[PDB]
């Protein structure tokens, strides 16, 4: 019947994004990889990690704004 014909991603950011075979989504984020099964069906590989501690106290209060890691999604300071 109805089979999956691609990965729905959502990113982190608020984005429901779609992914076809061997498309991947070029974000500074946990990596999202959309593969494919001997079967036909789709797969979305989240290639995660983990982020450093943040002090978001560190940051603001002392003159800096927060910005995204390359690579993981988490809380950084400029």
């Amino acid at each position: 019947g109805s089979m999956a014909t691609a990965c729905t991603i959502q990113l982190r950011g608020g984005q429901i994004m779609t992914l076809k075979r061997d498309e991947t989504l070029q974000d500074g984020c946990d990596t999202h990889f959309c593969k494919v099964n001997e079967r036909g069906e789709y797969f979305w590989e989240k290639r995660v990690t983990g982020c450093p501690p943040f002090d978001e106290h560190k940051c603001l209060a002392e003159g800096g704004k927060i910005m995204k890691i390359p690579g993981t999604c988490c809380d950084t300071c400029e």
